[PDB]
């Protein structure tokens, strides 16, 4: 009957993202195969959170910029789907994906993880 705490692995970029992970447990996810679509401009609303550290080591920029690639993350992008009810912060329940937004993941997949090209009007 003890209180426990899991904070950091390697990765700096990694460890930004796997800290607020622990900080909001409403909604969240570790592992990339299993996140989920979450609340628009949720990083604005987590940052706050950030700001209560005594000492904040990895400012605003670098949290952001290492979030920015997990919802770059293949399995994100590859199971986008509209229609799911995403959660914030607080574990409030939002709005969904659209399903033209959520579709447009494809893209940021192939970009990275694909060589497609678009075409031109004749």
């Amino acid at each position: 009957g003890s209180n426990q705490q899991l904070n950091a692995t390697k990765k700096d970029k990694l460890q930004v993202i796997d800290w607020l992970i622990e900080n909001f447990p409403n909604a969240f996810f570790k592992k990339g195969n299993q996140v989920k679509p979450l609340k628009i401009g949720i990083f604005d609303d987590l940052i706050d959170f950030y700001e209560r550290l005594d000492t904040p080591p990895f400012s605003k920029k670098s949290l952001r910029e290492a979030l920015s690639y997990y919802s770059a993350s293949p399995a994100y992008l590859s199971c986008q789907k509209p229609d799911t009810a995403r959660v914030d912060i607080y574990g409030n329940e939002v709005d969904v994906v659209t399903p033209e937004q959520a579709k447009y993941a494809y893209q940021r997949y192939q970009e990275r993880y694909g060589n497609k090209k678009s075409q031109d009007l004749k």
